[PDB]
Formats: structure tokens, C-alpha cells, sequence
């Protein structure tokens, strides 16, 4: 799993 | 699975 | 499926 | 595991 | 583990 | 272990 | 076992 | 054992 | 046993 | 209920 | 009730 | 109750 | 309850 | 309760 | 009860 | 109750 | 009780 | 009690 | 008085 | 009064 | 008054 | 009266 | 009053 | 009245 | 009156 | 009156 | 009225 | 004069 | 003079 | 003379 | 004058 | 002139 | 004259 | 003339 | 003239 | 003219 | 020349 | 030359 | 040359 | 020259 | 030449 | 040559 | 030549 | 030449 | 030369 | 190839 | 190969 | 290889 | 290889 | 081998 | 090697 | 080799 | 060999 | 060899 937030 | 958005 | 929405 | 939070 | 905080 | 705080 | 505080 | 105190 | 104060 | 605006 | 709008 | 704004 | 906020 | 402020 | 202020 | 001030 | 301060 | 001061 | 435009 | 721009 | 603003 | 900047 | 800057 | 300043 | 600084 | 300096 | 020195 | 463009 | 532009 | 960008 | 920036 | 930055 | 800095 | 620093 | 220094 | 030091 | 476009 | 994008 | 970007 | 960056 | 950085 | 560093 | 650390 | 250490 | 130390 | 999309 | 997205 | 984001 | 982060 | 961190 | 560290 | 530490 | 500390 | 301490 990856996850990305800005 | 792959999502994105902005 | 691929779904793109903008 | 990794996080990164800044 | 490693963490680390600033 | 090794912690560091400063 | 080594700890240092300054 | 070795303690330092200043 | 070694102490040493000053 | 469901809303979708944009 | 379904309305859509664009 | 979900709500989601950007 | 859950808020998030940035 | 959680908070979590930066 | 924990509080952390940085 | 333990307390940590720097 | 135990208190530290430097 | 015991109390240490420098 | 209602007013809608897009 | 209500006004709502986007 | 409310007034919001993003 | 309620103010609120980010 | 309150005040809060960050 | 209460000032705290970091 | 109390005040703090460090 | 109480004044603590170091 | 109590003076301490170091 | 006014202009009004979208 | 007035100018918006968004 | 007032501008506001953002 | 007055000029805000962030 | 008042001025402040941070 | 004043100036503040931390 | 006032200056203070630490 | 006034000076303290630690 | 005053002068302390140790 | 002048380009425009939306 | 001019060039404006948003 | 000038150029702004945000 | 003059460069600025946030 | 002059640079500033925080 | 002026360095400042904190 | 001037030098200063704290 | 003048040096100061504490 | 003058050298001061304690 | 070049696309374009808006 | 170049892309640009916004 | 140049990636530029924001 | 450079890299930038903020 | 550069590496800078705040 | 250099390492500096604040 | 050298070492400073504060 | 120079060692020294304070 | 020289040593020194008080
Ligand atoms: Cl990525
Ligand atoms: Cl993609
Ligand atoms: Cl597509
Ligand atoms: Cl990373
Ligand atoms: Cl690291
Ligand atoms: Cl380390
Ligand atoms: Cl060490
Ligand atoms: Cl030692
Ligand atoms: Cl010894
Ligand atoms: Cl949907
Ligand atoms: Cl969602
Ligand atoms: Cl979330
Ligand atoms: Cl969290
Ligand atoms: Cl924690
Ligand atoms: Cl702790
Ligand atoms: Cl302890
Ligand atoms: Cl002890
Ligand atoms: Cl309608
Ligand atoms: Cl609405
Ligand atoms: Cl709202
Ligand atoms: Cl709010
Ligand atoms: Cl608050
Ligand atoms: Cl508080
Ligand atoms: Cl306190
Ligand atoms: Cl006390
Ligand atoms: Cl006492
Ligand atoms: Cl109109
Ligand atoms: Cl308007
Ligand atoms: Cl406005
Ligand atoms: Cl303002
Ligand atoms: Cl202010
Ligand atoms: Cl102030
Ligand atoms: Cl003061
Ligand atoms: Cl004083
Ligand atoms: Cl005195
Ligand atoms: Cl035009
Ligand atoms: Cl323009
Ligand atoms: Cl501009
Ligand atoms: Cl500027
Ligand atoms: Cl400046
Ligand atoms: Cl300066
Ligand atoms: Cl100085
Ligand atoms: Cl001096
Ligand atoms: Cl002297
Ligand atoms: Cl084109
Ligand atoms: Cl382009
Ligand atoms: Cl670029
Ligand atoms: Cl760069
Ligand atoms: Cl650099
Ligand atoms: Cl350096
Ligand atoms: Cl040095
Ligand atoms: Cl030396
Ligand atoms: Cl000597």
C-alpha cells in the first residue's frame, strides 16, 4: 500500500 | 487499485 | 475499469 | 512500514 | 524501529 | 536502544 | 548501559 | 561502573 | 573503588 | 441523501 | 429523486 | 453524516 | 466524530 | 478525545 | 490525561 | 502525575 | 514526591 | 527527604 | 428574489 | 441575503 | 453575518 | 464575533 | 477576548 | 489576563 | 502577578 | 514578593 | 526578608 | 463602462 | 477602477 | 488603492 | 500603508 | 513604522 | 526605538 | 538605552 | 550606566 | 562607581 | 501578437 | 514578451 | 526578466 | 538580482 | 551580496 | 564580510 | 575581526 | 588582540 | 599582556 | 506526439 | 519527453 | 531527469 | 543527483 | 555527499 | 568529513 | 580529528 | 592530544 | 605531558 497527501 | 486526485 | 472525471 | 509526516 | 521527530 | 534528545 | 545529560 | 558528575 | 570530590 | 457538487 | 446538472 | 470540501 | 482539517 | 494540532 | 506541546 | 518542562 | 531542575 | 543542591 | 447563473 | 460564488 | 472564503 | 485565518 | 497566532 | 508566547 | 521566561 | 533567577 | 546567593 | 467575461 | 479576476 | 491576491 | 504577506 | 515578520 | 527578536 | 539578551 | 552579565 | 564579581 | 485563450 | 497562465 | 510563480 | 522564495 | 534564511 | 546565525 | 558565540 | 571565555 | 583566569 | 487537454 | 499537469 | 512539484 | 524539499 | 536539514 | 549539528 | 560540543 | 572541557 | 585542573 502506498498513500499520497499534500 | 490506483486513484487519484486533486 | 478506469473511470476519469473532471 | 513508513510514514513520513511533516 | 526508528523514529524521529522534530 | 539509543535515544537522543535535545 | 551509558547515559549522558547536560 | 564509572558515574561523572560536574 | 576509587571516589574523588571537590 | 447523497450531494455532489463542483 | 435523481437530478443532474451541468 | 459524511461531508467531504476542498 | 472524526474532523479533519488543513 | 484526540487532538492533534500543527 | 497526556499533553505535548512542542 | 508526572510533568516534563525544557 | 521528585523533583528535578537544572 | 533528601535534597541535593549545586 | 432568486438569482441563478453558470 | 444569501450569496454563493465559485 | 457569516461570511467563508477559500 | 468570531474570526478565522489560515 | 481570545487571540491565537501560529 | 493571560500572554504565553514560544 | 506571575511571569515566567525562560 | 518572590524573585528566582539562574 | 530572606537573600540567597550562589 | 462595464465588462463581464466567463 | 474595480478589477476581479478569478 | 487596494489589492488583494491569492 | 499596510501590506500583509503570508 | 511598525513591522513584523515570522 | 524597539526591537524584538527570538 | 535598554538591551537585553540572552 | 547599568550592566549585568552571567 | 559599584562593581561585583565572581 | 496577442494570444488568448480559455 | 508577456506570458500569463493560470 | 521578471517571473512570478505560487 | 533579486530572488525570493516561501 | 546579501542572503537571508529561515 | 557579516555572518549571523541562531 | 569580530567574533561572538553563545 | 582581546579574547573573553566564560 | 594581561591574562585574567579563575 | 503532443496532446493537449483542458 | 515532457509533461505538465495542473 | 528533472520532476518538479507543488 | 540534487534534491529539493520544503 | 551535501545534506542540509532544518 | 564535516558534521554540524544545532 | 576535531570535536566541538556545547 | 588537546582535550578540553569546561 | 601536561595536565591541568581546578
Ligand atoms: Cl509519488
Ligand atoms: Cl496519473
Ligand atoms: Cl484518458
Ligand atoms: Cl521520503
Ligand atoms: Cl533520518
Ligand atoms: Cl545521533
Ligand atoms: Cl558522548
Ligand atoms: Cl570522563
Ligand atoms: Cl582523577
Ligand atoms: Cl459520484
Ligand atoms: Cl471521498
Ligand atoms: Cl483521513
Ligand atoms: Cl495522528
Ligand atoms: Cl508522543
Ligand atoms: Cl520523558
Ligand atoms: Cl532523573
Ligand atoms: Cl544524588
Ligand atoms: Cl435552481
Ligand atoms: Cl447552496
Ligand atoms: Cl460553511
Ligand atoms: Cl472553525
Ligand atoms: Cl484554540
Ligand atoms: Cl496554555
Ligand atoms: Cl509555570
Ligand atoms: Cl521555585
Ligand atoms: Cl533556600
Ligand atoms: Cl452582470
Ligand atoms: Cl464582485
Ligand atoms: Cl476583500
Ligand atoms: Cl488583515
Ligand atoms: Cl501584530
Ligand atoms: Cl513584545
Ligand atoms: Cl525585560
Ligand atoms: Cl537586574
Ligand atoms: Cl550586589
Ligand atoms: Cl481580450
Ligand atoms: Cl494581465
Ligand atoms: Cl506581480
Ligand atoms: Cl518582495
Ligand atoms: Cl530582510
Ligand atoms: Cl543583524
Ligand atoms: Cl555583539
Ligand atoms: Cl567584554
Ligand atoms: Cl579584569
Ligand atoms: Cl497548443
Ligand atoms: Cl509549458
Ligand atoms: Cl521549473
Ligand atoms: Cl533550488
Ligand atoms: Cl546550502
Ligand atoms: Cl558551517
Ligand atoms: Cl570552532
Ligand atoms: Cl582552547
Ligand atoms: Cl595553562
Amino acid at each position: 500500500l502506498f498513500k499520497f497527501f499534500k
